[PDB]
């Protein structure tokens, strides 16, 4: 594009989440503009049993974003 550096802000780690009446999770939304630069996709939690890091930024963020309790 312009610079041959590693790669600037490469997406985030969880852009949204869908809970259930149980107040628990069920599905998550992951954005990625740097990659395709168009449209995001959804993936369930159980698959994020390897995105420990990604899930990590999210949790740390779960507090800030919205901010309630769940």
């Amino acid at each position: 594009i312009s610079s041959p550096k590693q790669e600037e802000y490469e997406v985030e780690r969880i852009v949204d989440e869908k809970l259930d009446r149980n107040g628990a999770v069920k599905l998550y939304r992951i954005r990625w503009l740097n990659y395709s630069s168009r449209s995001d996709t959804w993936e369930p939690p159980e698959n994020l049993s390897g995105c420990s890091a990604v899930l990590a930024e999210w949790k740390r963020r779960k507090r800030r974003l919205k901010g309630s309790n769940s």
